[PDB]
C-alpha cells in the first residue's frame, strides 16, 4: 500500500488561502500537517463579498461552524437576491433604476428554484400566457414570491427566526478570511508562517520540491496548494502552467472599488446584491452592517481608469481627490489546467470572472470538495487529477457563459461597450443552451423543486449548478424570450387551466409577507 | 402561434407500439387523434422480459395503471437481482454453477443503491478491507442484502404485501403487450387498424407526408412513430438513415430460446434472473407463473446456428428436434440518428443491445419520456429532434460499454469466443470509467443513497442510469478491482473504524429477513 498524503503547503494566505487551511485542516485531522505561508501585503480596503446559500453548507458545517456564530464575528447582511438595475435603458452610470414600460427598469435573479406544476418549470406556464397576451407581468414577480418583499427590505428571517426562502450573506472578505485563519491555526493546528516566496525547486518529473522564503527557511512537502492569487507563484510561474485568457467572451477586466458609509436606521438594509449597469460595463452594491461595499467592473478597452474612477464617483457622490479608492486589474479566464503534478490551484490563482453572478468564494469551497473528493496517495495517480482538472474548467467555463450572456442579450446600443458585445460569440455550449431555451425548453432544470434538497446536497448543487430557474431569471429578465410556448402546453390543457392556482399562491404569499415580515434592518438589529 | 401536433401514426404493434400508444394516448390525451398500424407477423413462444424497477414508477404509474391490476392480468413474477451463474470458471454451457474458491462460481447484480457512510460508498469501505487482508467476503455479499435471500428463494414482498427490497417483475412480453393494446384502444381511444405497410411517401423536405397499406388505404398525421421493429420501415427503409454495427463492442447476435414447463410447487420460483455463461454467449433464465423462459444469445462468430441449438437444448435437456425453438438473428447497435424529422424511433427500431441488463422495455419507455419531453409543434424545431437524438444516444452507447465490460473482465480463456472479446477495445469513455474505478473512485455515484427516490424521479434514475452500485456488483464480481484503496479513507480513521457496524447491519438484516420472509412460490401463490 502506497504512502498516504502527510505534509502539505499552502501559498498564500488570503481568503481562498485561508479557506483552503480550514476546509483541508478539518478534512484530514491528524492526517495530515499543514503549513500555510503567506506574506506582508497593503491591505485593500474591504469591498464586499456576496455570496450563495450553499456557503453554509457545503463549507461551514463542514468545518463544524454554526451559521448564527460566523455571520455575528463578521458582521454579515443576508442575501436573497441580485437586483439588476439599468440593463435595459440607455444612459449614465446612475444608482436610480430608470424608467421602462411604466414601472422602474430592474429584474430579480432570487435564490431558489420554480415550482414545478404538473412536470412543468412555471416559467413555461408564465410564458405561455405572456406571450397569448393573457398576462403583462414581469417573469420575475409572476413566478417568485421574493420580489415584493425585497422591493420593501423585508427580512428572509421573521422577527422569531424562521426561514421564510433561501438566501445568502454579504460580508468584508478580511473579516471572514481573519476569522478563517483564527479557527484553522488555533483548533485545526495549521502552522502559520509569515515569510516571502523567494525561490521555488523543482525536481526531475517538473514536481514541486521545496519552495525558499527569502529568510532562507526551506519548506517541503508531498502536495501543494497555491492560493497565491493572480500571481499563480506556484501553478503558473514555477510550474510553467499557461493561463487561459478568455477576454473573447468577457470584455470586463478592470475595477475601481470602495466602501462606502451608510445609515442604516435612515434607508434600512438591502436584503440583495444589487447589479447596476454603467456605460462601459456595471457596477457593484454589497449592503454590510452601516457600510456597503461597491465597485465598477468595467473594460479597460473602452474607458480608461481615470473615466472609470469618476463615472464611479459620481454616481455615488464621491470625492475622487478624496475618497480611498482600490484599482484593480483583473485575470479573466483560468489556468489550461488547475491541478499539475504535485500542485494544486485554489482561488483566483486557478480561475476569475467578474462577481456578477457571486461566484467569488463558491469557486473556492467547489474546488476544495472536488480536491477531497479526487484525493491523492503520495504515487499522484493522473486518473485522479485529470477528473479534478474537468469538473474545475466546466465549472469554470459554464459560468464564463452565464456571465456573458448578460451583456450579450442586453438591450442597450448606447455605448461602444454595450454594442461590443454583441459581436462577441458565446461558445458553442451557451449556444446550444440559448436554441434549446428559444425551443421552449427548460435548461438543466433541476431533478427537483426542493430548495433544500439543492443548496443542502452540494453534489446536487454542482452537477447541476446553473439550472433552469437562473437561466430565465436573466434571460427573460433581459427580455429574450422563446419563439413560441413550450409545445407541450398545448397538449395538457388541465394543467395550463389548473395553473393560475400557483400563479396565485405567489401572490398570495407575496401579499403576506409583505404585511408580516420585520425589514432586514430590524432583524439585524436583533443580532 | 404555428399548429400543434393532430395526428399521429404508429407504424408497428409490438410492445414497443402498444407502450408508444398507450404513453402518448395518455400524455397527449384529448388533444392528438393516434392511430396504430399492425398487421398479423409468424407469432413466436413466450421466452420472457426481465425489466428494472421504474417499469413502475415512469410507465405503469404514468398510466394510472395500479402496479397489481397489471401484474395479475399478465401473470407476472418478481425480479429482485440478476445472478450471473458460472462467468468466471471453465467450462460447458451448463445450468449448474461450478466451483471457484469453495463456493458457486456466482455473483449477484441487484437493485439497490449502495450505502453511503461519510458520503463515501460502502464498496469503497468493502474494497479497504478486502486490500488490507481484514476480509475476504465476495463484494455482493459484503455489501447488499439481497444475495443472502436470493439464495433461499424469498419473496421481496411479505404476506401482507409489505416490501422489504427494490423489485422489477419478470413477464410474458405478449400478455404485457395485449394488456396495453386493450388499455390504449379502450380507455385512450387510440385507433388500432390492422393492415400492411405498402408504400411510404415522403415531401421535399424529405419528412413523410402518409403511409400507403397494402390494402390502399393512405394514412397521414404530422408525427410519426417507427415502431416496427429490427425492419426499421420508416427510420431505415423511409427515410434513409443509416444504422451503426456495434460489432467491435458487441459480439453478440443470434439467440435460440423457448418456453419450459415448471412445477412451481416442487421446486418454488426463483426472485430473479439467471444470466448462466456459454461457450460462445450466455444463456438467460426467467422465471414465471409454472414456467419459465430461457434463451441461448450467442455470436454467429463462433457458434453455427445449428451448435447454438444443440448446445443450448443438451443444457435444458430437451430434444433439439421436437423442442419448440425461436431462432433469431438480431440486429445490434442503434441508428445514427433516432429521430430524423416528423419520424421518431421507439423500440428495437431505433436500437438493440442483447438483454444482459434487462434494458429492452426500459429503452422504450426511456425515449417515450424523452420524445413527450422534447415533444414538437409542426414547426419541428431542430433542437428538440438533436436533443432527443442525443440522450437515446447516450443511454445506448453508455448501456453498450457497460454490457461489453462483462465480456471484456471476465477471467474466462477457454473458448474462441472468450479469448476473443479480450480482443475487442473499449470505448473511450469506457476506459476513462474503467481508469477511475481502477484509481479507487466511484463511476456515477448517485447524489442520494435512497432507493426510492432514485427508482421514483425518472430524471434522476436516467440522468444517473449506470451509477457506481451497478458498476461495482459487475466489476467487482468478474473480479476486476481497484489497484489500491480509495486515498480518502487513510484520512478518515473515525470512518473506517465505524463502517464495522455497517457491514454489521447487513449481516443482521440478511439473518432476520432469511428467517423471517416467506418463499416467492408462497407469496404468488397467495396472489
Amino acid at each position: 500500500m502506497p504512502g498516504k498524503i502527510d505534509k502539505i503547503l499552502i501559498v498564500g494566505g488570503g481568503t481562498a488561502g485561508w479557506m483552503a487551511a480550514s476546509y483541508l485542516g478539518k478534512a484530514l485531522q491528524g492526517t495530515a500537517d499543514i503549513t500555510l505561508l503567506q506574506a506582508p501585503d497593503i491591505p485593500t480596503l474591504g469591498v464586499g463579498e456576496a455570496t450563495i446559500p450553499n456557503l453554509q453548507t457545503a463549507f461551514f458545517d463542514f468545518l463544524g461552524i454554526p451559521e448564527d456564530e460566523w455571520v455575528r464575528e463578521c458582521n454579515a447582511s443576508y442575501k436573497v437576491a441580485i437586483k439588476f438595475i439599468n440593463w435595459r435603458t440607455a444612459g449614465e452610470g446612475t444608482s436610480e433604476a430608470r424608467e421602462l414600460d411604466g414601472g422602474p427598469d430592474h429584474f430579480y435573479h432570487s435564490f431558489g428554484l420554480l415550482k414545478y406544476h404538473e412536470q412543468i418549470p412555471l416559467s413555461h406556464y408564465w410564458f405561455d400566457r405572456l406571450y397569448r397576451g393573457k398576462t403583462v407581468e414581469p417573469f420575475d414577480y409572476a413566478c417568485y414570491m421574493e420580489p415584493v418583499i425585497l422591493d420593501a427590505n423585508r427580512s428572509p428571517r421573521r422577527l422569531d427566526g424562521s426561514k421564510v426562502t433561501s438566501y445568502a450573506w454579504h460580508f468584508d472578505a478580511h473579516l471572514v478570511a481573519d476569522f478563517l485563519r483564527r479557527f484553522a491555526t488555533e483548533k485545526l493546528g495549521v502552522r502559520h508562517v509569515e515569510d516571502r516566496v523567494e525561490h521555488v525547486q523543482r525536481d526531475a518529473n517538473g514536481n514541486i520540491e521545496s519552495v525558499r522564503t527569502a529568510t532562507g527557511r526551506v519548506f517541503d512537502a508531498d502536495l501543494f496548494v497555491d492560493c497565491s492569487g493572480f500571481r499563480g507563484l506556484l501553478i503558473n510561474k514555477a510550474m510553467e502552467e499557461p493561463f487561459l485568457d478568455m477576454s473573447d467572451h468577457l470584455l470586463n477586466d478592470s475595477a475601481v472599488a470602495t466602501q462606502v458609509p451608510h445609515d442604516d436606521d435612515a434607508n434600512g438594509v438591502e436584503p440583495f446584491t444589487s447589479a447596476i449597469a454603467m456605460k462601459s460595463g456595471w457596477t457593484w452594491k454589497i449592503p454590510m452592517l452601516g457600510r456597503f461595499g461597491t465597485g465598477y467592473v468595467y473594460s479597460s478597452r473602452f474607458a480608461t481608469e481615470d473615466e472609470a474612477v469618476r463615472e464611479f464617483c459620481e454616481m455615488w457622490h464621491l470625492d475622487p481627490e478624496t475618497q480611498p479608492l482600490n484599482r484593480i486589474r483583473f485575470r479573466v479566464g483560468r489556468n489550461r489546467r488547475a491541478w499539475v503534478g504535485n500542485c494544486v490551484s485554489i482561488g483566483t490563482s486557478s480561475c476569475f470572472v467578474e462577481p456578477l453572478e457571486s461566484t467569488g468564494i463558491y469557486f473556492v469551497y467547489a474546488a476544495l470538495y472536488q480536491l477531497v473528493k479526487h484525493f491523492p496517495d503520495k504515487s499522484l495517480n493522473p486518473v485522479l487529477t485529470a477528473r479534478f482538472n474537468r469538473e474545475i474548467e466546466t465549472m469554470f467555463d459554464d459560468t464564463r457563459d452565464f456571465i456573458q450572456a448578460h451583456f450579450y442579450f442586453s438591450p442597450r446600443t448606447d455605448t461602444p461597450f454595450w454594442r461590443a458585445n454583441k459581436d462577441l460569440r458565446l461558445a458553442d455550449g451557451m449556444q446550444e443552451k440559448i436554441d434549446m431555451y428559444r425551443a421552449g425548453m427548460a435548461i438543466n432544470a433541476p431533478a427537483s423543486d426542493d430548495a433544500q434538497l439543492y443548496y443542502g446536497n452540494f453534489e446536487e448543487g454542482f452537477r447541476n449548478f446553473w439550472n433552469n430557474s437562473n437561466y430565465y431569471c436573466v434571460l427573460a429578465g433581459l427580455g429574450l424570450v422563446p419563439d413560441a410556448p413550450s409545445p407541450r402546453l398545448a397538449h395538457m390543457p388541465r394543467a395550463t387551466e389548473s395553473v393560475d392556482e400557483v400563479f396565485g399562491a405567489v401572490k398570495d404569499r407575496q401579499r403576506n409577507l409583505l404585511e408580516t415580515l420585520p425589514s432586514l434592518h430590524e432583524f439585524l438589529r436583533q443580532q
